[PDB]
């Protein structure tokens, strides 16, 4: 029942704004699922940390709220100062199960 390594486990990401920012994108529609990543810049703060597009946003700077609103998720990133602690999910598997 339980996976040895992991299947969908949540991933932790730590990107530093600075003069580069994040280098990623975010897209959302419904108000039930939440906010997911639409694009990621290769070799960018998001990548350097270990982030990959398609991942589902779970928290922002410690605030773990599954189902946050676009403005809520966007604002969370703004209030994250220079260090944005983002916890996302792996859709790579989400598509696998498809």
């Amino acid at each position: 029942g339980i996976d040895p390594f992991t299947m969908l486990r949540p991933r932790l990401c730590t990107m530093k704004k600075g003069p580069s920012g994040y280098g990623f994108n975010l897209h959302s529609d419904k108000s039930k699922p939440g906010q997911f990543i639409r694009s990621v810049d290769p070799d960018s703060p998001a990548e350097a940390s270990g982030l990959r597009a398609q991942d589902r946003i779970v928290e922002v700077n410690g605030v773990c709220m599954e189902g946050k609103q676009h403005g809520d998720v966007v604002s969370a990133i703004r209030a994250g100062g220079d260090e944005t602690k983002l916890l996302v999910v792996d859709r790579e598997t989400d598509e696998f199960f498809k």
